[PDB]
């Protein structure tokens, strides 16, 4: 219960990885249909990848450069790719973001 709503669920530059000591790679990300795809630059032309959200998931990483900035994107049960964000509290967004990607929100009423 935050922010209000202007935009995309997420999207902004990150450093995707296979894990610690590898080297981060610079690209452009957003959510849609529930799908992360991959970019290069904002005024790209088309997405360079598109992997659904679906069945995979999130979770934060301790990390050697961040303590809680930076999260793993696990697809069923194993590290897929690593995802450093901004500050702590975008982390979260993308966490979150990512998470309510694979679910499709709690029981509500």
């Amino acid at each position: 219960g935050s922010s209000g709503s202007s935009g995309s669920t997420m999207s902004g530059y990150l450093y995707r990885s296979k894990g610690s000591k590898k080297p981060w790679k610079h690209l452009w990300f957003v959510i849609k249909n529930k799908v992360l795809y991959t970019y290069a630059a904002s005024e790209d032309v088309a997405a360079l990848e598109s992997q659904p959200l679906l069945g995979f998931t999130v979770t934060l990483v301790k990390d050697e450069n961040s303590e809680s900035k930076v999260f793993q994107l696990l697809h069923k049960g194993m590290v897929f790719y690593v995802f450093k964000a901004d500050d702590a509290h975008s982390t979260q967004r993308w966490i979150d973001a990512f998470q309510e990607g694979t679910v499709s929100g709690p029981s509500s009423g």
